[PDB]
């Protein structure tokens, strides 16, 4: 199971406390998770490269449990990609999607450049799918 | 459903940062997950009353991602128990149970006295047994 | 004056305190940046749509001072983009630019939907070939 | 003086700005004081292993300061029994106590197990009651 | 005995986390205790109207806990003067005077001017030379 | 320009978010302003040895953006002035100052004591003057 989605799968739920959280602090936490999921994949330092369609799909109000899941989607030699995921729960009665995007990750070795990474390898047909579309996106850089 | 042990189950997920987590910090985040874990049940405005029993299993470590797991127990007539647990998984390199804690729970009217508490019904066998267990906590006060 | 981009033209100053500074930090900085270039611009109360292309050109250190700075580009009927500029200063010892984003904002009335948004007019050659690519981006939405 | 309930008692007090203060606040701060009590006492790495009786007895609102006191009670081989109060008064006129606890602090030796503590000799009547209090809690576990 | 030095004579006592710690952030700490001396001594809602002769003694360490003491020491008509003192206390291994500071502050009526202030009433000798001194400091404006 | 006015000048600009900020959260962002140019022209560790004049010229509101720039003034032998000036802006609509003050900070030698300076060179007829005043400021002490 190491190398696969499955294996640095993550996620991380908050409880949020004009009244409607700001998209920074969800870009914040949504680019923990993908650290996590990065982390988990390679077991080395961990550095964003770039951030693709951050879209807030809607607001987010306070008191508001979200969770915030991340999957690895494709690995080139040296760099991850990494679909985060928002869901967003009142604490009384249901859920719904309100932020998604693609975190692109890269390992540093000791003069801060990108290093060979460990290759993820899709083993479903939704996982193959969507390394597809991961190198797709990522030879538009 | 409502009432039920599965209708208000609820867990929040945390990256520590910046090893040893004091203690301090991990009691509040079971607080945190214990009021919603409450406000879920009752639907009122919600304090905690006490809290028995904090176990620290041992040390929660930078670099861990925490699973705080809370359900209720048990209700009297004006108080819920709720039992919390935290899990630890290093994100590098092995996952444990870091801390648990059963805190006792109050809803409150618009003024101060705490008002009547809905009843929980307990449904697998180890619903029942937590239950009692729960009631004899209790019965000690 | 109003409505051009020298009108709504911001940036913030940030002394990074703790090295690397992880993305998201950087983000929530850039949103902040962006959120006062559009309520300066349109007036109404202000909500982030979507981020494109989030480029971290390189690391940015502890003890660097960070200018923000945030221009709008251009503006569709409802959205408005601004783009955001990171610029990393060290302190001690070399000023370099650490991050940019296309960020698309949408103006709120005092329900949901996102209400009209007022036109910006360019007046320099750059800001005309700025509202282009601004233009193009959005075409394809 | 060493090693006797006065020389390691110690207290915090906090200017705390639905408009009364969560329980896990209070209890991150009875933690802070009880660590404080316990490092005083040995003067090595200290640890939560667990909070027995918090009990809150009443609201704590905004603009009140707390004062939140420590005084061991009994120390056993390897473990140190601090017992935590915390009162409230408001900025403008009296004083009410608001929580208590008994912490109980280990001292971790390279293998992140306890270590030989100093031992707690308890001087006065009210001492030494406490102290056979604590042996008794103890016990208990 | 209200509008006495003893009557609204305040202090807050904290544990300083993660060294030096910066004089910011002592310095936000002793307008905290001055603003509470000032809020006790004339019930109005309350602000800083200048700070005078901040003196940092020497460094504020990690693992300390300081107390921030402040005091009235004169009043003019609408202004007050708080002599703010703050103590440092290891708590491994030696107390000191760590920073001193004069404050003065200024009630307000609830538009914007400052309204006039309760005259305060020094007893003791001491209280009778700080108040000179204090009235001093003041003609010199 | 090593060594001049010019060289270490710095701001830094924040959105600041019963309404007006507090003079500490001001002092403390005047002082990191100030460690900044002090920083710049010093390139060793830094500490500020005493403020004078803090004074608060008129209020600071809620979604302001308030830029607190500084300078260098005097240097004697071991010690530099650093004049600081804090200005505010609504984010809608004009600039006005709101705080100033003179910081003198000190670098410190591995036993904790002051340690030589590099020298501020007044270039123009400001500086000059200004230079002028922080010795006299300085002889006072």
């Amino acid at each position: 199971e190491p190398n696969t989605v499955s294996y640095s799968q993550s996620s991380l739920i908050h409880l949020v406390g004009h009244g409607f959280v700001h998209g920074g602090v969800t870009m914040k936490l949504m680019d923990e998770v993908a650290g996590i999921v990065a982390a988990r994949h390679c077991k080395t330092n961990i550095v964003t490269a770039s951030v693709d369609a951050i879209n807030f799909h809607d607001k987010i109000r306070k008191g508001c449990v979200i969770t915030i899941s991340g999957r690895m989607t494709f690995t080139s030699n040296k760099s991850m990609e990494i679909e985060v995921l928002v869901d967003a729960d009142p604490v009384v009665d249901k859920r719904y999607r309100a932020a998604s995007a693609f975190f692109t990750y890269v390992s540093l070795n000791q003069e801060g450049k990108p290093m060979p990474v460990p290759q993820l390898v899709p083993e479903t047909e939704d996982e193959k799918k969507r390394f597809e579309e991961g190198k797709g996106r990522y030879l538009q850089m």
